[PDB]
């Protein structure tokens, strides 16, 4: 089984997302050796000892922003930094969906990376890739950045 973890706060997107390839609450999608596990980091420390649960069998992470919600950003960063400081998530690819791109407000990839500090982030690949997860668009294209990238 390949691990690919779907994360991100709640309102991102993921489950829309992700509809289009097939307390605390997770979903499971399979699609072959592809098992997506998919959750919402919201609540802060209510349920993040529960969700770190997943990741030592992760191999993938999809990390879903709503482009359009800067508050929502400030907890996305710190969220997605507890992610990458724990011991158990190994040094796995990062496909960051900057979703919602139809909307005014939305930011473009330089300033999500600038928002969520993603250029610093030097120990693994990762990619942002813009998405509309209403109509679909962008949401191959990340998938197959990620696909290409799992070992
Ligand atoms: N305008 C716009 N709305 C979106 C997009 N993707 C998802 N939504 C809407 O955002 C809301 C939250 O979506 P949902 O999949 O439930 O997010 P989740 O909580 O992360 O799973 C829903 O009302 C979706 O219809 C998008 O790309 N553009």
């Amino acid at each position: 089984k390949v691990n690919v973890l779907v994360v991100g706060l709640d309102n991102s997107g993921k489950t829309t997302i992700i509809e289009r390839l097939k307390g605390f609450t997770v979903d499971e999608v399979e699609k072959g050796p592809l098992t997506f596990t998919v959750f919402d980091m919201s609540g802060a420390g209510r349920y993040r000892t529960l969700w770190e649960q997943y990741y030592r069998e992760a191999d993938a992470v999809v990390f879903v922003v709503d482009s359009a919600d800067k508050l929502r950003m400030v907890v996305a960063r710190d969220e997605m930094e507890h992610m990458l400081k724990h011991s158990n998530m190994r040094k796995v690819p990062i496909l960051y969906f900057a979703n919602k791109k139809d909307l005014p407000v939305a930011m473009p990839p330089v300033e999500i990376a600038q928002a969520l500090g993603l250029d610093d982030i030097k120990d693994r690949p990762w990619q942002i890739v813009p998405s509309n997860g209403l109509t679909g668009e962008g949401v191959d294209k990340g998938i197959d950045w990620l696909a290409e990238r799992l070992s």
